[PDB]
């Protein structure tokens, strides 16, 4: 309920990292993973969740979608194959299908966050992505892993830090140059740059920073050190590009 | 809370079928489904899927077990096979992952059943299992699939059946001959019989009896028609052998 301190100088007291499908997942095999690409994002992830022990979720993008049933299987398949890569290098990784755990009630995703919270209360790393959710009056619907950082808002005390890692440095506008900070109270810029797939993640990352949460959209690259998402923004190396919305 | 009428002679209001893993695992290859076996048991589950269109779950014995981590991951892959297979012929089969819908509170499994009657309120097919469930001080334990039908106890109004099946014709007593009936508030016979897993089998039915449920153990077999299940016991062929727990 309470006054939040919040800036660029100040430290993220939780990560939500989002991995975006196309930084693992073969065009030249559609359904497969990267094996590789997954064994050195997991080995940058495993440091950031060794720092943030308890306090960061893993979210994967990918994972081809009543026939949404095979997406929930499909998506699961996905965590199952970052929890287990994780888990070979040392950290407590745990998949949660959000499906079993997470209905909507118009429209706004209402997670049951009692496992989540056990396991992180006691130190591990839930791996999340998109799934198929039931609605209030018991509809089946797509619920893209972009969204899932969504879910964290009512659970998450002090400051939240969501990163979505792309195929893009961030927003673009043209071409020539990426936006580097939106507001989310006016985000019309934004919007009007994209030409859906971004669509999707600027109205996630804006409902989240309009509760708070620090949001970035930039480019993905397995082999990068991810560190410097545990610092203040203020503090982020030079010539790192990222589109960033706050409120 | 009320006075539910109960017999020999009355129909069942739900069904939880619970399929053992040595009906359909091969010793031959462990980790191995024989997708024949799970193929013919699936067209008979979709029958009685059906008939008790909402008022069905099945529950998927095998899958192999912070490593139990790793037993989620197994057993939703089972879960994943039964969904798929019932998909495929017509059934809207949807798999739950236990571990992130329900916790052991003094060793008694607490179901946060919103999702599961939403799968069911509108005629679906929940495929569940076994699982690591966390509990009220955090802790991970296996949670055997037997134990699954303890889970729909409070949920579940009217009559519950509970059938196990597995690889036996119903608990023998020695040897020469099986237990057809079993008092669920005096079932001393039952467990002087044993020689665990069928010690796991029933302290779950015995469990499931005392509030109400009917139970089962008996022989599964890919090929049996299992539309006497959806009938009054009294009415069962001649000649069908099952231990039969009630209070
Ligand atoms: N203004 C814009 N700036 C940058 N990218 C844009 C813009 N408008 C549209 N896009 C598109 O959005 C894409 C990024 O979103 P996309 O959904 O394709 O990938 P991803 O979500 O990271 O991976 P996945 O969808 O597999 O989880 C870019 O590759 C780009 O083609
Ligand atoms: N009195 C008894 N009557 C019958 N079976 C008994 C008795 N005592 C012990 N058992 C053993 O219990 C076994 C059945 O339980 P078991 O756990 O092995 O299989 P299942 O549970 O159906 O398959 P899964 O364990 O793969 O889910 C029998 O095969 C038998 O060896
Ligand atoms: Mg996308
Ligand atoms: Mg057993």
């Amino acid at each position: 309920s309470g006054l939040v301190p919040r800036g660029s100088h100040m430290t993220p007291d939780f990560l939500a990292i989002k991995v975006g499908g196309s930084l693992f997942s073969r065009k030249d095999e559609p359904g497969s993973l990267d094996d590789d690409a997954v064994t050195r994002f997991a080995r940058n992830f495993a440091r950031l969740a060794e720092t943030y022990r308890g306090r960061m979720v893993l979210i994967s993008g990918g994972g081809a979608f009543f026939s949404l049933a095979g997406l929930t299987e499909a998506t699961f398949e996905v965590k199952k194959r970052w929890a287990e890569k994780l888990r070979g290098i040392g950290v407590d990784a745990f998949p949660l299908q959000l499906a079993a755990m997470c209905t909507l009630r118009n429209g706004i995703p209402q997670l049951r966050s009692e496992v989540l919270r056990d396991v992180l209360d006691h130190g591990a790393l839930p791996v999340l992505a998109g799934d198929a959710l039931f609605d209030e009056h018991g509809k089946l619907w797509a619920f893209s892993s972009d969204r899932v950082p969504e879910v964290l808002l009512p659970m998450v005390e002090g400051r939240l830090r969501v990163v979505t890692l792309t195929d893009v440095d961030g927003i673009v506008t043209d071409g020539d140059t990426i936006l580097p900070e939106v507001d989310a109270r006016s985000p019309e810029q934004a919007y009007a740059a994209l030409w859906g797939a971004m669509h999707t993640k600027l109205d996630a990352l804006v409902t989240c920073a309009r509760r708070g949460a620090e949001c970035f959209i930039m480019r993905g690259d397995p082999g990068s050190d991810l560190e410097f998402l545990t610092a203040p923004f203020s503090s982020w190396p030079a010539h790192v590009r990222s589109t960033r919305i706050t409120t």
